[PDB]
C-alpha cells in the first residue's frame, strides 16, 4: 500500500516541506503523482524515513543520512549483490549511490571488474531464468552502461582517431564490446564505446564522420554473423576487426574483417599506422 503526504507527516515527524526538499535535493524518496498531482509514499519509504529520522535525532545530517541508507552500510564485498538488487527494484537513487560508494573504494578498472561487468552478468543471467522482465533488464542495462561510459572517460583519452567499439546487428550481448573498450584505453587506444546493435550503415556514416582508423566488433553469437551478406563488413573503416567466442577466422575472412583471439593482439595491432 502507499500513503499520503499529510499521512507520512504524521508517521514520521517530518513536515511535508521537509519532505518534499529531500526528493528534489536528494532524489529520494521518490513517490509517484495522482493525476492531481498529490504525492504517494510506499510503505518501504515510510519505514525508511522512520530509520532517517531517528539517525537525525541521534545527531546525523540528512544528506549524509539518506546516503547511509542507500549504500554507505553495504560493506565492500558485497556492493556488487547490491547494486544489483537496486537495479532490479527501480531505485536508481540508489543504484548512483553504491556506484559512487564503489568508486570510493575502487579505480575505474577495479568498478568495472567488480560492480558493473559482475552485475551486468547477473541481469541477464536472471532474464534467462525469467525473473525480470525486458523493461526492468532494459532499465537496468541502460544504467550500467552509461556508467560504463564514465569508468572509460576515468581511465584517460588517448589522442590520434578514434576506434569504434561495437557489436554486429543483432548482438545484444555487450559485455565483450565494454571490456574491449577499456582494454583499449588503458593500453593507449582512443576507443569510443558506442553500444550494441549498430547498424552497418550508421556505423560507416560515423567511422567517415568521425574520422576513425579502426572499428572493433565483437560477437557472441554466431548466428548474427552468419546472417551477413559476404563481405558486409569490408567498407566500414581502413581496419576493421573481429572477435569474441561467436567469431572465428572463417567466417571473418568470408565477411572482410581480420580475426583476433585475444585483447592483448588486438591493441599490439591497432597500435601500427596501417
Ligand atoms: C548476459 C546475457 C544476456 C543479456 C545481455 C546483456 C548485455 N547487455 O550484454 C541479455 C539478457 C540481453 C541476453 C539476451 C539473450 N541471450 Co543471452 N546470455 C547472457 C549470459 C548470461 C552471459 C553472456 C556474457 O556476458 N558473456 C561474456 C562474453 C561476452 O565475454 P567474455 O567471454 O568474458 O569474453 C572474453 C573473450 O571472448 C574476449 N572477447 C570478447 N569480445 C571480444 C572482441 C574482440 C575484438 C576480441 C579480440 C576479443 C573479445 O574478451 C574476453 C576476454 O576474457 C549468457 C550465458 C553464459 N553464462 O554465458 C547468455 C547467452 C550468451 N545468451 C544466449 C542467447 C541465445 C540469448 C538471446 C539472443 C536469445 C534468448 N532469449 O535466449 C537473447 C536476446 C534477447 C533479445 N533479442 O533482446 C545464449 C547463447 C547461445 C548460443 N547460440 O551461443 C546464452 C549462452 C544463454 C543460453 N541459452 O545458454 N543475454
Ligand atoms: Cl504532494
Ligand atoms: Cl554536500
Amino acid at each position: 500500500g502507499v500513503y499520503t503526504i499529510a499521512e507520512v507527516e504524521a508517521m514520521t515527524g517530518l513536515s511535508a516541506e521537509v519532505l518534499r526538499q529531500w526528493e528534489r535535493r536528494y532524489g529520494f524518496p521518490k513517490p509517484r503523482r495522482t493525476p492531481g498531482g498529490h504525492r504517494l509514499y510506499s510503505a518501504e519509504d515510510v519505514e525508511a524515513l522512520k530509520t532517517i529520522k531517528r539517525w537525525l535525532e541521534e545527531g546525523a545530517t540528512p544528506k549524509a543520512a539518506i546516503r547511509r541508507y542507500l549504500a554507505q552500510e553495504v560493506r565492500p564485498e558485497d556492493l556488487g549483490t547490491g547494486l544489483l538488487e537496486a537495479l532490479l527494484r527501480g531505485d536508481l537513487a540508489g543504484a548512483e549511490a553504491l556506484f559512487r560508494r564503489g568508486l570510493r573504494f575502487w579505480g575505474p578498472e577495479g568498478v568495472l571488474e567488480h560492480l558493473l561487468l559482475p552485475v551486468l552478468r547477473e541481469v541477464g543471467e536472471a532474464w534467462h531464468r525469467g525473473e525480470i522482465g525486458v523493461a526492468e533488464e532494459h532499465l537496468a542495462s541502460t544504467f550500467l552502461r552509461a556508467r560504463l561510459q564514465e569508468l572509460l572517460d576515468l581511465a584517460g583519452f588517448p589522442p590520434g582517431p578514434p576506434v569504434l567499439v561495437t557489436t554486429p546487428p543483432g548482438e545484444r550481448h555487450e559485455i565483450g564490446a565494454m571490456l574491449a573498450a577499456y582494454h583499449l584505453r588503458r593500453k593507449g587506444v582512443p576507443a569510443l564505446y558506442l553500444g550494441p546493435d549498430t547498424p552497418l550503415p550508421d556505423l560507416r556514416a560515423l567511422a567517415r564522420r568521425l574520422g576513425a582508423g579502426a572499428v572493433v566488433l565483437s560477437a557472441v553469437l554466431s548466428e548474427p554473423l552468419r546472417a551477413l551478406p559476404d563481405g558486409a563488413l569490408k567498407d566500414l573503416a581502413p581496419r576493421v576487426f573481429l572477435g569474441g567466442q561467436g567469431a572465428g577466422p572463417e567466417e571473418a575472412r568470408r565477411l572482410g574483417a581480420e580475426y583476433m583471439e585475444d585483447l592483448k593482439g588486438l591493441a599490439e595491432a591497432l597500435w601500427l599506422p596501417r
